[PDB]
């Protein structure tokens, strides 16, 4: 459509010939799938394997390998000598460094631009449509939305497609538009045609834009734009280039690149300098002046031999299998950053209805008022059996049954819990129980009603189905809800307005009034007593709030509830309801009806989940909007608080905490472990002083109103069935709303940090190994031991296996009895830098000594000596001391052999040693973590493979060494397990 903004939502229903109570058909949907493609913006990967080669711009040292060969081409056909064989085996090793360069940059980007979208795969944008297949809503993928689908929307909701509003189900209905537009408030939208043609987004008020997002109420429409058809879509420019904080991790490895990147200069400049043209020099020498080649290979084989090539690859596989591998155990990240806070996080706040409690609801209690006798009362108090959502319970008073109908005070009460309800009961035939729609809070009321019956209206031979409304359905039918006061968190109540459908010659219009019983009893100027109503006393509104008092804090710990009612409320005319501020000036002068309360019992596993943070060093504070006796009774029962612990200054309601003096806020939030009757304000400011004490704080939400706080903490955690303007502003969503999870998480995050602080310093500690081997080379002035075409398959091939596999070691079995992590802890320490020499300089001389060794001394080695061997150069026919010796032997494939193959199995040995930090292996064996095991088979196959297949080993100039020979690897590499274990035992039983 053109104009749908100017159309009548007739018009636009019509453009698409789509009913607004059935939605498309199953046909209708196949024929606008082929049409306008899926709701998803074509995020291009250009498969750009020409242009990425193009890009490629972070390996600085090997493509300083590119310019020496490349321009030097000019030599090639002006080349002195008849070198045919010999001539162009050597610009391959140059040429396919840079080859292959552009699958170190591909192979290991790419899977990184799959992971940011795998975290969005577990949890795939969701949006309500009504199609022919059900006639309630039904709960489709947004990218399954085609234009035209009926699409229901409430508060929290992220708008699915750009929409032609249809019908608007609450009083009114605000979008924050704020990612479209400028506007940092709400902007109210209404149904009627917007006639300006040329109107902008501003003035569209009938218009519902993708990617914002339901501040409050509820609407249905059709649907416009979807795609790149969308007004968002079509700009995809005001976007920033993927624009990111590096972790505190990638910054010290990026740090860490950094320093050393110049200390290769350190190394460098000491050879190029040499030359300093000798300044008083003969004029004839014998000079080799085309030795420009020596400190340029030199240079590029310490490039190879300092930078872990690998690590990126390793990372990044680590933390998506990782990813994985929480969000199976119901914690979704979606932001990788966040894994690493997630082992820093000193203190978790929690809601607690739903996260620590189980959110099952059912209510057991309720009373109303028998009789007041003058300044005191008495209340008839009953009790319900049934504690799940079935429709199915009795009503006792003092344990005997009774008849609702008989007490006026309770038709009374089950019909304001029948009217201010946005819930239902739903029968599941295929599970074959009853199940919530809506909030649980109120769907137990729901489920009340159905118990107590209290028209005594006939349901023997009532269906299943039938049996969720059907009483609900006859206070329906009698008095009809024609608009509702929403529920707000500031009042902490909701109001529904009704008028019977009998004319009454009468007002007879009421507003039914529920909400937590300090704010609404305090509202009650009556009581009504059976049908009667005589002033609130406060002896009598003593007596109502102890018993209220009593319930909620007792050992069921009841969620309670008060039930009130308006007898003389204003005309709709007369309220403005674009504002829940208002409302509480219009739910006065009220009249106390009753109270309930209901079940909601702990979690099974929080307790133990509680003790487990005690011991990690992690704070735990309760956060809810419920009453403080509930919170603080709970907070025992679950073991934040002791069953006999003093919680006066432990435990503050929201206003007590804002009338605290700023010095008794601070002690607060240093000591206070449950904050009852919150506001939304409080967990900003709780969050606030809980950074001024340096803390890293996990805060949960899951609504609207929780976003700045979820934005605010270190980690926003949303509830997986709370809102998706929450999540959004989270950094992880519990799929289940389990506090428990929030601890495996934490528990996870500090595990898999340990499993990279592991194949960091290993695949680094190769990296300084491989650098003091080529020094080696150069002091010792020893031939090449090593290639940077060996550098380079160990780092990517022979390391990484072992380094992936090193990602998934066990955790320790204490990882959860020390305090959280610093996230100003060094990656490498003190005595842990001492590691790093004492095996950096091991393999270093493992591997040159492997290669002079074969070369001095062996049966089948030509036995030069260490003067020969140092001077190899000089190696030439003419010079007196080498006489009576061949210098063909100097460049041989056998001591590169001896040389790699000891560099192989000493890394497979520190591999096995990286399975723990201190640990031994004695305790530690190697198959405590098979696919370790299983890395170096893989990876030392890969090295037979490399021998034995005759393409392979001609490109690597190595060939298959003896039987003999391949025990002297042993003698040299087993040994370092002697090294280290020693270097673990000195820490362990010393440090
Ligand atoms: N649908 C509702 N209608 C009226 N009153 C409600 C409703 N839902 C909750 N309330 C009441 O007012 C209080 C405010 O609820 P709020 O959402 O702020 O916290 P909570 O519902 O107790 O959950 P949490 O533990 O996560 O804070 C509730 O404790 C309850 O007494
Ligand atoms: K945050």
């Amino acid at each position: 459509m053109e104009n749908a903004h100017t159309k009548t939502v007739e018009e636009v229903l019509g453009h698409f010939g789509v009913n607004e109570s059935t939605g498309l058909s199953l046909e209708q949907v196949k024929k606008l799938k082929e049409r306008w493609g899926s709701n998803e913006l074509p995020a291009e990967e250009g498969k750009t394997l020409l242009e990425l080669v193009i890009e490629q711009f972070e390996d600085l040292l090997v493509r300083i390998l590119l310019l020496a060969a490349c321009i030097s081409f000019v030599l090639a056909w002006f080349e002195e000598g008849e070198e045919t064989i010999t001539a162009f085996v050597e610009p391959f090793v140059i040429l396919l460094i840079l080859v292959a360069n552009a699958i170190v940059g591909v192979w290991q980007e790419r899977n990184a631009e799959n992971a940011i979208e795998a975290l969005k795969e577990y949890e795939p944008e969701m949006g309500k449509v009504y199609r022919q297949d059900r006639k309630s809503v039904q709960r489709i993928k947004a990218k399954d939305i085609v234009p035209g689908d009926i699409v229901e929307i409430a508060v929290g909701d992220k708008v699915p497609a750009d929409i032609r509003l249809t019908s608007i189900k609450s009083t009114t209905l605000r979008v924050d538009q704020s990612i479209l537009t400028g506007e940092s408030v709400s902007v109210i939208k209404h149904t009627d045609p917007v006639p300006d043609p040329r109107a902008v987004n501003q003035d569209k008020k009938n218009m519902l834009f993708s990617g914002t997002n339901i501040a409050a109420g509820k609407a249905m429409g059709v649907v416009v734009a979807t795609g790149v058809n969308t007004e968002i879509g079509k700009i995809r420019d005001e976007m920033v280039a993927t624009e990111q904080e590096r972790t505190p991790l990638q910054q010290k490895l990026d740090e860490f690149g950094e320093q050393l990147s110049k200390v290769i200069s350190l190394i460098c400049i000491a050879v190029w300098i040499i030359n300093i043209g000798h300044f008083n020099d003969p004029v004839h020498g014998g000079s080799w002046i085309r030795g420009a080649i020596y400190y340029f290979k030199i240079a590029v084989a310490l490039a190879v031999a300092a930078i872990p090539e690998g690590l990126p690859a390793v990372i990044t596989t680590c933390l998506a299998l990782g990813t994985r591998r929480m969000a199976k155990k119901n914690a979704i990240v979606r932001s990788l950053p966040s894994v690493e806070t997630l082992g820093c996080t000193s203190v978790i706040c929690s809601d607690k209805t739903g996260t620590l409690t189980t959110n099952q609801m059912s209510v057991c209690r309720m009373f109303i008022l028998d009789r007041v006798e003058g300044d005191t009362c008495s209340l008839n108090e009953f009790t319900i059996t049934g504690s799940t959502y079935a429709p199915i319970g009795e009503v006792h008073k003092d344990d005997k049954p009774v008849n609702c109908h008989q007490y006026d005070g309770l038709v009374e009460l089950a019909t304001i819990c029948a009217l201010c309800n946005d819930s239902a009961l739903d029968y599941n035939e295929a599970k074959g129980v009853y199940e919530k729609v809506g909030e649980a809070t109120e769907t137990a009321l729901t489920c009340l009603v159905e118990k107590m019956n209290v028209f005594d209206t006939e349901l023997k031979g009532l269906s299943k189905i039938e049996r969720a409304n059907a009483c609900n359905s006859v206070i329906k039918q009698l008095m009809k809800k024609e608009f509702t006061l929403e529920f707000s968190r500031d009042r902490k109540s909701m109001s529904v307005y009704c008028t019977p459908n009998k004319p009454s010659r009468t007002s007879m219009s009421k507003m039914f009034v529920k909400g937590a019983p300090e704010g609404v009893i305090d509202r009650c100027t009556h009581i009504r007593v059976g049908s009667t109503k005589v002033p609130m006393t406060s002896g009598v509104k003593q007596k109502i709030m102890s018993v209220i008092r009593e319930w909620g804090s007792g050992s069921d710990t009841l969620r309670c509830l008060a039930l009130a009612t308006h007898d003389n409320p204003l005309r709709r005319e007369e309220m403005h309801l674009e504002d829940s501020a208002n409302f509480i000036k219009y739910e006065t002068n009220l009249t106390f009806v009753g109270c309930v309360g209901m079940l909601d019992p702990p979690r099974i596993e929080v307790a133990s989940s509680v003790k487990l943070c005690r011991q990690a060093g992690i704070r735990v504070i309760m956060i809810t909007g419920d009453n403080k006796g509930t919170a603080v009774a709970i907070c025992r029962r679950i073991g934040i608080f002791g069953q006999d612990e003093d919680v006066t200054s432990k435990a503050f309601t929201g206003r007590e905490f804002d009338e605290l003096n700023p010095s008794a806020q601070r002690d607060a939030c240093l000591n206070a472990r449950c904050f009852a009757r919150v506001e939304p304000s409080h967990k900003s400011k709780i969050v606030e002083f809980l950074q001024s004490f340096d803390e890293i704080t996990a805060m949960t939400g899951d609504g609207v109103n929780d976003a700045p706080a979820l934005k605010k903490a270190e980690i926003g955690i949303a509830m997986g069935s709370g809102t998706a303007v929450a999540k959004t502003a989270s950094e992880m969503v519990l799929a289940d709303d389990n506090f428990s999870t929030i601890v495996a998480a934490v528990e996870e995050g500090r595990a898999i940090y340990n499993n990279m602080k592991q194949f960091i310093r290993y695949l680094i500690s190769s990296n300084v190994g491989e650098v003091v081997c080529i020094f080696l080379t150069a002091a010792l002035g020893f031939p090449e031991a090593l290639i940077p075409v060996q550098l380079l398959w160990v780092n990517l091939v022979t390391d990484g296996l072992p380094a992936t596999a090193l990602g998934f070691n066990p955790p320790d079995l204490d990882i959860m009895n020390k305090p959280p992590r610093n996230p100003k802890e060094p990656l490498i320490s003190g005595w842990l830098f001492f590691r790093y020499l004492a095996i950096g300089c091991y393999v270093g001389a493992a591997t040159v000594g492997a290669a002079a060794w074969w070369f001095i001394a062996a049966d089948g080695g030509p036995r030069v000596s260490f003067y020969q061997l140092s001077h190899f150069l000089q190696c030439k026919e003419d010079n007196p001391d080498f006489e009576g010796v061949d210098c063909a032997i100097f460049e041989s494939p056998y001591p590169m052999t001896m040389a790699l193959s000891v560099l192989v199995t000493i890394e497979m040995c520190n591999a096995l040693n990286s399975l723990s930090e201190n640990q031994s292996l004695l305790r530690m064996p190697p198959w405590e973590n098979i696919w370790l095991v299983g890395s170096i088979c893989l990876s030392m196959s890969l090295h037979f493979l490399i021998l034995y297949v005759e393409p392979l080993p001609l490109i690597f100039q190595i060939t298959p060494l003896n039987v003999t020979q391949w025990l002297m690897v042993l003698k040299i590499s087993l040994p370092v397990i002697l090294m280290d274990e020693t270097l673990k035992f000195v820490a362990r039983n010393y440090l």
